[PDB]
């Protein structure tokens, strides 16, 4: 725990060791970048990716409700725009069903969210409700740990095209684009918790969100594991077929 | 699925059926109910599961802020008596306290709440934010899994003295106490439900809200399973040390 304030350097470098606990470390990624991981192992994370991924913009547009300062808005809702993109196949939603394709699922495997586990959907529901909860600051800086991100997109790209040649060239679009969008993103993000983050009150707060952060995405992986490693899905004990619920249920009817 | 609306008693059967999924049939708690359990993972169990009876008063407080009908709430609020306790008498949380004492936990063990596992606290704070949002009717009704769990609570009353005859008598009173408990709620329950789920579209969605709570129930039991009976519990490659956020960061601020 922090006593004394540390000074905004240090404290970046607080924020940057938490980086030991990024999900890059969970088995179910080094066995996919070992070259371990089966077709349906690797179906089953990019359909449940997916669910994380059609929430960044509500999170994003959670946090811009919260947020009273113009300036800041007019940086934030670029996040937006990289993830909806403007008009047709653009952005980053559409890469991610791209990746969908060149991996033998189809858009509507993706679109129908049908294949996310709830655990999966326990841990990002949590994200979006920390955004819309939380003063906008806390909620921004959160978004902090795509500072550990591009080390994993250029994993899976330098590591998946030799393992996993069936992987269609086109599915590796988002990874790369990431590299830039996510060193963009963290250039706003870092200065924002260094302004931010001025006591040793608000410095171990911070660390502690980004410990929740990253305890999300290690339990999506966690959930994943159970069912696509251990044989383990919800309710295997009582039936062969998905019967979890497969709706956002407070933002649909159905 | 529903398509021709079912009459109310229909409906209270459909809502029966899905008990089928029921955490009952989950893998962690037929070890326990075997005798195939480890102290470790009762422990672990007791410890996690304070997290979810320390939430129920919550969320039937965020039930009733939301509900602005004066009857329902004049019973509702019988919910958070029973758990917090009133003329100073002890209530449930205080019975599960002495539970955690019955299997070898402090009180502070307990109270700290730093064993509670992240996969732990967002299953069980999706309870809390449906709660929050939906309306509710849905809302209240997602409490109807407790159809299922006098049967549960008779189970370990059953078999745990057989096989851990070290948990202490004490430990068993909150399990009892739920026999009766849980047998009122539901009469409430299903009469909100059977009123208000008059229509096949709201049928269907409510079956799907209490397919929902079923998912959180047994997604905590997942997350036992890895950390408690896998050697998984997050970031294990990483530390040996507990490394989670322990903290409710939305209603503390440490
Ligand atoms: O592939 C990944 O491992 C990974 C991690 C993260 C992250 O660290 O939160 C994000 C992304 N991908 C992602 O694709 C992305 O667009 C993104 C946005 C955010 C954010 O918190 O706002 N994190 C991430
Ligand atoms: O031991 C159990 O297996 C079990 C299950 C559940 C349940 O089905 O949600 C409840 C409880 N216990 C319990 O102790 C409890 O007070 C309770 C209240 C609620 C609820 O949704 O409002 N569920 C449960
Ligand atoms: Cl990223
Ligand atoms: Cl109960």
């Amino acid at each position: 725990l922090i006593t004394d304030t540390l000074s905004p350097q240090a404290f970046e470098e607080a924020l940057r060791a938490k980086g030991d606990f990024y999900h890059i470390h969970h088995p179910y990624h080094i066995a996919m970048h070992n070259g371990n991981a089966t077709r349906e192992q690797i179906q089953g994370w990019v359909a449940n990716r997916f669910y994380y991924q059609t929430t960044i913009p509500l999170k994003d547009a959670a946090i811009m409700a919260n947020c009273p300062d113009a300036q800041t808005r007019r940086k934030w809702v670029q996040r937006i725009l990289d993830h909806d993109g403007s008009h047709g196949e653009d952005g980053g939603i559409e890469a991610w069903l791209r990746l969908g394709e060149a991996v033998g699922l189809s858009r509507d495997d993706l679109l129908s969210e049908r294949h996310v586990l709830p655990g999966v959907r326990f841990a990002v529901d949590a994200y979006l409700n920390f955004a819309r909860r939380a003063c906008w600051q806390e909620a921004a800086c959160s978004s902090l740990t795509e500072l550990f991100a591009p080390q994993i997109h250029q994993s899976r790209l330098d590591s998946w095209p030799q393992h996993y040649p069936w992987i269609k060239e086109e599915g590796y679009f988002f990874f790369r684009s990431r590299l830039s969008q996510a060193n963009r993103d963290v250039e706003h993000g870092l200065a924002l918790a260094k302004a931010y983050c001025d006591s040793a009150e608000k410095q171990n707060r911070m660390l502690e969100i980004l410990q929740f952060k990253l305890d999300i995405l290690w339990s999506m992986l966690d959930a994943m594991t159970m069912a696509y490693a251990l044989q383990r899905p919800p309710y295997h004990t009582v039936t062969d077929k998905a019967a979890w619920h497969t709706t956002r249920l407070v933002l649909e009817h159905h």
